[PDB]
């Protein structure tokens, strides 16, 4: 009766630069890994990455988290970045 982990985040945008606040957690265990796709061909295994887009646009950012039993969940959010 493992509970699958909770994937969640919020983005902070500053022109084309973005930072992630990671709210992911496991109610009954621990998170072991993080897999981000920034929607522009760039990816990360960091918990709370900072990145920058090279051009303005709307992108889908995805985060997959894994718990201590190997269960996963994915949450995605669109974001918009503009040149300053
Ligand atoms: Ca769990
Ligand atoms: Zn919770
Ligand atoms: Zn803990
Ligand atoms: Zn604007």
């Amino acid at each position: 009766e493992n509970q699958a982990p909770v994937a969640n985040f919020e983005l902070k945008t500053d022109g084309l630069s973005v930072s992630a606040f990671n709210y992911s957690h496991d109610e009954d265990g621990e998170l072991v890994s993080y897999a981000w796709d920034f929607g522009n061909g760039q990816m990360s295994s960091e918990m709370a990455p900072s990145w920058s887009y090279t051009r303005a646009g709307q992108y889908t950012v995805s985060l997959t988290v894994t718990d201590d039993k190997g269960a996963t969940n994915t949450t995605t959010r669109t974001t918009q970045v503009e040149v300053p």
